[PDB]
């Protein structure tokens, strides 16, 4: 019934495990427990009633070599609360190692996707043998943090007591999930997606525009594009001939009379935008993404379709999955074809507006409407789930 979640020292972390705290609280009444440094912990100090919020503590020296001292912190705080069960991060290394300490059940959450995480696992249980699904990854033509990544990952998938969380869903990566289970021979359970006075103007324009007719294009924090990849995806938005909203992120670079040449049918936001907002709008049709699994979460939860442009890390190999189940397409590469006018331009027209993509916005609807078919009920199994692997443990000798 009490449960306790230590979520790794990085924002993109936070808040998934928030919003299972969310989720977990307003169901059986979970005594929930998270904790974090409280530099991570105040950014969700809105509308969090149902959950309980710790702090954690370290001291300096004369996040990197703090992490890997403040464990005693981490036991002191467990052996003070005495938790029934902990849900930990990829990156906590000794949380894993507490849990067997105290005796208490470590139950591992993936905030990433079953497909990727297969293909890693696959490797490490079969070095010799090639990917079950060819279709996703070609282990034939090219296999030439190190090997303390791979580790990382291999504890955090075995230390995981009987149950692994993945944020994920059966509708999306079933045939992954099953196989990530039988590969880590840890049953994976489900938990489904997971969810200020300069927003009403994006707002007041969207709500002028049609159904299904306005293209949404944030490629995230970090790996900012240079001006000249900036000057492609313009100008593919510029020849698109459909309506757009574009957020882009120290030295200010921009393209130089971009903006004016485009006049209206376009709004160029410079921090954060409503994402989930102008997702969740009627008006809105196509979701030009950098296929973050987060972001590929809430476009899938509204129905969206998505245009790839993945470049670095998983989100190739999420956003190829989009394009598996047909509710994305991916953009053509040449050496480096990720900015360039004409295939995003094609593939924009070919989503929004044109008859060719139809089948991805049909498949984009049909599957977003299952999402709220059987919400709520995989966090109810996951939550039963959890109070058996509790009762389980209830073990004297
Ligand atoms: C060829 C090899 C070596 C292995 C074969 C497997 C493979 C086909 O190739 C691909 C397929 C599976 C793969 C994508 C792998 C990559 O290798 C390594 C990634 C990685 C560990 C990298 C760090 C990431 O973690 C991010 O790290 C960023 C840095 O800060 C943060 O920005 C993010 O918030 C944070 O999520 C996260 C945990 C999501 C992923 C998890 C999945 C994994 C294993």
């Amino acid at each position: 019934i009490s449960i306790a979640l230590l979520p790794f020292l990085a924002h993109g972390h936070i808040s998934p495990f928030f919003e299972l705290a969310k989720q977990l609280a307003k169901r059986n009444c979970n005594v929930f427990l998270c904790s974090t440094p409280i530099n991570l912990s105040s950014i969700k100090d809105k509308d969090s009633s149902a959950s309980i919020k710790l702090v954690e503590l370290h001291l300096p020296s004369s996040l990197r070599n703090a992490f890997e001292t403040a464990g005693p912190t981490f036991s002191e705080i467990l052996k003070t609360l005495n938790p029934d069960l902990l849900i930990y991060d990829f990156n906590p290394s000794w949380a894993p190692e507490i849990a067997s300490s105290h005796n208490i059940p470590a139950v591992y959450f993936l905030t990433t996707a079953a497909a990727s995480s297969s293909i890693g696992l696959h490797a490490f249980k079969n070095p010799g043998e090639k990917y079950p699904f060819p279709d996703f990854y070609d282990n034939s033509n090219i296999i030439p943090d190190n090997m303390k990544l791979l580790h990382d990952f291999i504890a955090c998938f075995e230390r995981s007591c009987d149950i692994i969380l993945i944020k994920s869903f059966r509708e999306l990566e079933g045939k992954y999930i099953d196989l990530l289970s039988t590969l880590s021979d840890k049953t994976l359970v489900p938990v489904g997606p997971l969810v200020d006075p300069k927003t009403e103007q994006i707002i007041n324009w969207l709500d002028k525009r049609a159904e299904s007719t306005v293209v949404f294009v944030c490629f995230g924090s970090e790996y900012f594009l240079s001006n000249e990849e900036l000057e492609e995806v313009a100008i593919g938005l510029e020849i698109s001939t459909v309506n757009f909203i574009w957020a882009v992120r120290k030295k200010g670079i921009l393209p130089e009379g971009f903006v004016q040449r485009v006049g209206d049918r376009g709004l160029v936001v410079e921090g954060w935008a409503p994402q989930a907002r102008i997702l969740g709008h009627s008006s809105t049709g196509g979701f030009v993404s950098h296929c973050g699994w987060s972001s590929i979460a809430e476009s899938m939860k509204f129905g969206v379709p998505v245009i790839a442009m993945a470049r670095h890390l998983d989100q190739p190999l999420n956003g190829k999955l989009a394009a598996e189940v047909g509710v994305g397409m991916e953009v053509v590469r040449d050496e480096n074809g990720k900015y360039k006018r004409e295939g995003i331009a094609e593939v924009i027209r070919k989503v929004v507006v044109e008859k060719s993509g139809e089948v991805i916005r049909r498949k984009a609807r049909e599957l977003s409407e299952k999402m709220k078919e059987k919400g709520e009920q995989e966090i109810d199994r996951a939550v039963e789930e959890l109070v058996q692997i509790c009762k389980k443990k209830k073990d004297e000798q």
